[PDB]
DNA sequence: GCCATGGCTAGTA
DNA sequence: TACTAGCCATGGC
């Protein structure tokens, strides 16, 4: 049974949907998974220094159920890339499987139903360029700046 | 299944 | 820089 909850943040009211089974989707407005998520974020923003101490919630969304490239990607990304780090679309294609399929990672990230958590903002253009971003480019930038990046 | 698309890239003039 | 032509896993239809 899908449940939703809002929470203030530097990015604006973040609304987290999800049931007892796992986190469904982190959306930006401007049960056990929610209690962990609403703590992981509240941590990430206001106490990034220690984000490893917090539990990554169970992800329920229909994207994590059916096996695909997308799933491998989102996974192969959440695992590999951590706070302050960054990985190129191609560097992430190589990880999930097809090193040529960097482009399809775009929509993968576009489609990512759990931004921040699953760091989509850490995926940038190969040219070093920050790249575009689903919830509006300003965010991707504020986040990386947040994660100690120079701009 | 066929085809348009988009958050990619390396190359080229 | 500006622009182009492979490469690719999706989502409509």
């Amino acid at each position: 049974e899908m449940k939703r909850t809002t929470l203030d943040s530097p990015l604006g009211k973040l609304e987290l949907s999800g049931c007892e089974q796992g986190l469904h989707e982190i959306k930006l407005l401007g049960p056990e998974p929610l209690m962990q998520c609403t703590a992981w974020l509240n941590a990430y923003f206001h106490q990034p220094e220690a984000i490893e101490e917090f539990p990554v919630p169970a992800l329920h969304h229909p994207v994590f159920q059916q096996e695909s490239f997308t799933r491998q990607v989102l996974w192969k990304l959440l695992k590999v890339v951590k706070f302050g780090e960054v990985i190129s679309y191609q560097q992430l294609a190589a990880l999930a499987g097809n090193p040529k399929a960097a482009r399809a990672v775009g929509g993968a990230m576009r489609g990512n139903p759990v931004p921040i958590l699953i760091p989509s903002h850490r995926v940038v253009c190969s040219s070093g360029a920050v790249g575009n971003y689903s919830g509006g480019l300003a965010v991707k930038e504020w986040l990386l700046a947040h994660e100690g990046h120079r701009l």
